[PDB]
């Protein structure tokens, strides 16, 4: 594998022609009005969400990636290929590390690293893992999780799925209540998928829904000089050993591979395109143990 | 049935010496702090709700019932005993009418009246009847429902059950969003059940939980000269025929009922169990 910087920069420029990444990265205070009704990228149009004073107060003033530049970036997907890879040190050497869905690192650092500079966060995490912040203990656990992120960007897409609606108020209220107590940089993308979908539709990838991993690639393209991908491997066997693999690296040993998404996604089609991109030197896809 | 004003005035005085009704009626802006953690009267202590700026902004400045005095009050429970009663006109002749849980009147006026001066509102009503205000149509329907109340009090107990927590944020955000567009007067009781329970504990009624109906009686005792109860009949069978009756007219309560029946017999209050006409 040898990086082709020219072709990567061309890709960047092509992405930027279709998606204003710096802007799309997050709503800002001055781009929303109090009382504005948002709709959801992936739900029926009837679902709405009214922007409150408090929601607006958590938006950044300027794009958190404006005038930011990182030389080597790691984008870490969640594939079971990472278990046993020992990629953690190599991942953490990156200038900037992107992670998906608040993925755990604690038990897994040797394989996936501990550096996090951005992690994505669907609001429904609060429902699944923090009991809607109903108790003192829930609130404390969520607070600690956030504190461990230090100054990283928490990239919260509250306008993709309508089922985010009522949990988003809880999350907004939690952050307003704790204003100034955490260093996490909040980012809140708006209705961006139609713009992102345009670039990838031209590359002959058009599922109903693009994966978080490729969305992160798209964002990374604008601010990273060189992108190294880890944990992109949507298959139940290891490419080198042929052994069974789980879907996620944090799945217990012996978990059988079963696909998270059907119909809505085309992870194999994503992977194939990224693999082609690897071959063209646009990005480095890692599929084996790290030295 | 004949009112015993003497004994009623004695009851009022006893209730007031155990429960500060005017204060307990609603939290006020200055009685909470932003960031204060509320607990729930009927849930485990571990459940909390943080008071926001916005929640506080919806509290009244002063108890809405301070220095209010009404002559005849109706407290209207939701029993199916009201179906066919034709009590609407008699209920609406009251000076002040208390209703429970935002109960519908329009299709049932002949039996239950259309006068409303206070109605209670469990936040979970948004979940059951207004789809968490997720769509435009839901928001419009809830707005129209609130507008029909005009200047009545909407008495919202958000701190009895922890299952109110998440819907309460939706309700708060809806009211902030619509600030100044409705005339409804909001009231928000806090942790009052242990204080209300004290009076009723001495009357040998001590469930787990007092019902909204008897909570409304209690409040009424402070601002009414005479209280007439309707729709209190916690049984699935008609008192006279024993044929099935629904629970609600718009479809330990028996101990409460027994006490209210005894109170009727003492002339404290009038419990209507039959047709008005
Ligand atoms: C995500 O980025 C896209 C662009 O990739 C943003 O869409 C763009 O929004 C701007 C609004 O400033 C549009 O500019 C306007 O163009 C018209 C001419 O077509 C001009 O008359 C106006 O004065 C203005 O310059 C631009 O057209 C539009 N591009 C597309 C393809 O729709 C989008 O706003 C971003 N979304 C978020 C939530 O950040
Ligand atoms: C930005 O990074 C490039 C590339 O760095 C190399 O590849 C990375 C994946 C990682 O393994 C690095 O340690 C490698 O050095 C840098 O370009 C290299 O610069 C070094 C040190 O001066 C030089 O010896 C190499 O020949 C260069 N390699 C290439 C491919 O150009 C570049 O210097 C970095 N710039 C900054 C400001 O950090
Ligand atoms: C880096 O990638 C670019 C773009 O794909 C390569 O440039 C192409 O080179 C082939 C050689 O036959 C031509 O057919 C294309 O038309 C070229 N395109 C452009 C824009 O130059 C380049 O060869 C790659 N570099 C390396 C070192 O492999
Ligand atoms: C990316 O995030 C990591 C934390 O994951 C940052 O690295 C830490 O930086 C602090 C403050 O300088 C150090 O004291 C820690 O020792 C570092 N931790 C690790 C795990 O490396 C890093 O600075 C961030 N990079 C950015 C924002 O470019
Ligand atoms: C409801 O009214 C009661 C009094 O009937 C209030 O109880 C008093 O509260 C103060 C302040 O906490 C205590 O110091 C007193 O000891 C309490 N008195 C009694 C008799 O218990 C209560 O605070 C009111 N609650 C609300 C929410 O309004
Ligand atoms: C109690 O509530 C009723 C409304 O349900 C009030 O009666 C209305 O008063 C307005 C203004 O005078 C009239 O235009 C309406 O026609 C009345 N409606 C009905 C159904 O009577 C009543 O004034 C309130 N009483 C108190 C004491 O506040
Ligand atoms: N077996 C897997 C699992 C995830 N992935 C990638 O890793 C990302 C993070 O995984 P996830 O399961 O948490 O992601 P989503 O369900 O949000 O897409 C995905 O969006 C994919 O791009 C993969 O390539 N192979
Ligand atoms: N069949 C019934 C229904 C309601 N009720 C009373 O009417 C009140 C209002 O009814 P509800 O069922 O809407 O009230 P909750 O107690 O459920 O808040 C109850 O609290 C009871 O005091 C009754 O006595 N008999
Ligand atoms: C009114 O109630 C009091 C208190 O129990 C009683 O002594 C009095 O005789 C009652 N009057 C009636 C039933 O007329
Ligand atoms: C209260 O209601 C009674 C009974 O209808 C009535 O006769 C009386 O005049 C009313 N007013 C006052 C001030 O008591």
């Amino acid at each position: 594998w040898k990086f082709n910087r020219t072709a990567f920069l061309h890709q960047r420029q092509e992405i930027l022609q279709h998606v204003d990444v710096i802007k799309n990265f997050s709503l800002t205070k001055n781009s929303v009005r109090i009382g504005q009704l948002m709709h959801y990228d992936y739900s029926s149009h009837k679902y709405v969400f009214s922007i409150s004073n408090n929601f607006r107060s958590l938006l950044p003033d300027v794009s958190p990636i404006m005038n930011k530049h990182y030389n080597i970036c790691a984008v870490v997907g969640n594939s079971g290929i990472l278990t046993g890879s020992q990629c953690g040190q190599e991942i953490d050497k990156s200038d900037f590390v992107f992670r998906c869905n608040f993925a755990p690192t604690e038990a897994f650092q040797r394989d996936v690293g501990r550096k996090t500079n951005l992690t994505t966060f669907n609001p429904s995490i609060l429902e699944k893992y923090y009991n809607n912040l109903l108790t003192i203990q829930d609130r404390n656990n969520f607070f600690l999780s956030l504190k461990k992120l230090d100054g990283a960007i928490l990239w919260i897409p509250a306008f993709f799925f309508h089922t985010s609606a009522t949990v988003t108020r809880t999350l907004v209220d939690f952050f307003v209540e704790h204003r100034g107590q955490l260093k996490v940089q909040l980012a809140w993308p708006g209705n961006i998928m139609q713009h992102v979908n345009r670039y990838w539709k031209n590359k002959h990838l058009s599922p109903k829904r693009l994966s978080t991993g490729i969305l992160m690639y798209t964002l990374a393209s604008a601010i990273c000089e060189e992108i190294h991908l880890y944990g992109f491997w949507p298959f139940g066997f290891d490419p080198n050993t042929r052994e069974d693999l789980p879907y996620h690296y944090y799945d217990k040993k012996g978990t059988k591979f079963t696909t998270k998404w059907q119909e809505s996604h085309q992870l194999p089609a994503e992977f194939q395109l990224l693999y082609r991109m690897h071959g063209e030197g646009l990005t480095k896809l890692t599929l084996s143990h790290c030295a």
